[PDB]
């Protein structure tokens, strides 16, 4: 049950027992990609878009897939059935031991972490969160790499704001609400969020105008609302960015409305 | 007796046998710092400067040191003795399993890789190497982190050239030579290379003028020579940067002079 698992070397292990060889370039060189897959009603949300993003992350990184996507789906479904609870699933693809003379990681490893889902505390949805702007970007923005060093080094999350242009969180898509419009960075600059996609579909159905541009930090004084999106956090209101209050400093009407519509509609994106 | 080693969990293991728990945030979140220490006639080169930079990297990354520098030195010396050969030594400090409430990694793991040294092939010193320029920088450039993903995805090595200002290689310090002067990025922008420090010292003794500035890509048609530095590679001549031939396309006079002076002088930096 609630026992954390790691699928590795053909076996479901207890998470605490799973170990990776120190020869792996994930450890030595940060060469790895991953996903976060979450469940509602014990069914994986957006499993296929997640597994396709994993393959695109691996392929863009010159990592050969160590298993087929059908094999990764089989593992993730079996690990969910073992958990018998709301599960957060993280498949990892590693570099393995060698970057060959043909410029590929050909001996990639994989493993799959299964944990009980840990939603953000209700207080954070009620009051919203603060983001810490940095003058930095993610390079390879379509790749979901294991590199979170900058995310660590009292804000909930860092926000990549290269040259004052807001792109996205370390873990999260960023939305701004300004002159009634939903503003979010294009996926030429931000990761192709699965939550981002669902919100843009709910915005379309709600006749909510979407600008796919990077909002400037300098527009934040005129914004009504902000939120961040991810499979676990769903839509989390953002009330402060650095020392700039967003709107009236509390979660806004449209953020809460899109969150409700997301929870009402969520079964349509389950697999 | 002879094998590649990993010091981990108090034990010298075979490198092939050593494993890290997948819970470690080096794996999950790229929270890791390391050094590369080489031996000359089995004496560790710049052991103390390497270990002090390792402490600098961990400290700047909010990682609490899981061992003392004296304990790391004792491990590194005992592992060199066990190898019985010219060794490349890589001590790693991990994030461990958690980032605590106090915004520190307080449960850091450490391990020490010992491998028989692998110099670049003599043909690379005779012909020199090519570098691939990218419009990107290292964030927290003073930290020697495990994050090399951009070195493989983005030529012997990538060259970080944010806004066409040359900073450094992915693995190496970059030197340009123009009218007999040595040009290299200041430590305000580049990792403070130990090989870099040695070359700057040997230049000063040689009455070779040093400019500590980032050379422009547009200075490369006017350059006589270029090389890169790192503890294993020593001074590797650079003859091409993207489409630009450096000098007359072969290793230059002053590069070969500084490499011989480096090899002649090396015993003063051994411990
Ligand atoms: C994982 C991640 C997200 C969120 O992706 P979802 O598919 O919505 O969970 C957003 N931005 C970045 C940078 C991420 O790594
Ligand atoms: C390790 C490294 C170097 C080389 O430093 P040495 O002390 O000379 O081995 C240079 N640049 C970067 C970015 C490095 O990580």
């Amino acid at each position: 049950g609630h026992m954390n698992l790691c699928y590795i070397d053909g076996k479901f292990l207890p998470l605490e027992e799973a170990k990776l060889p120190v020869t792996d370039l994930i450890i030595q060189r940060g060469v790895g990609v991953f996903e976060t897959i979450s469940t509602h009603s014990r069914r994986p949300l957006m499993l296929t878009p997640h597994l396709k993003r994993l393959e695109g992350s691996a392929t863009a990184s010159s990592i050969v897939m160590p298993a087929t996507l059908d094999e990764m789906a089989r593992i993730i479904r079996e690990g969910i059935k073992k958990m018998g609870c709301e599960t957060m699933v993280r498949p990892y693809i590693t570099g393995g031991d060698s970057f060959g003379k043909d410029h590929l990681f050909s001996s990639s490893r994989y493993f799959v972490i299964f944990e009980e889902i840990r939603k953000p505390d209700p207080i954070l949805y009620e009051k919203g969160v603060a983001l810490h702007p940095i003058n930095a970007e993610r390079y390879l923005p379509s790749t979901k790499s294991i590199n979170y060093m900058l995310s660590f080094t009292g804000a909930y999350e860092i926000l990549y704001c290269p040259e004052g242009e807001i792109v996205e969180g370390s873990h999260s898509t960023f939305f701004l609400i300004k002159n009634g419009h939903l503003i979010t960075a294009p996926t030429s600059r931000a990761l192709s969020g699965t939550t981002r996609q669902i919100v843009l579909e709910l915005a379309r159905r709600g006749n909510i105008q979407v600008e796919e541009r990077c909002p400037l930090l300098t527009e934040l004084p005129e914004a009504e609302e902000a939120f961040i999106t991810g499979t676990v956090k769903e839509l989390l209101p953002v009330v402060r960015i650095g020392d700039q209050i967003i709107g009236n400093g509390v979660p806004g009407k449209l953020t809460k409305h899109l969150h409700q519509v997301y929870l009402s509609s969520i079964v349509e994106w389950l697999e």
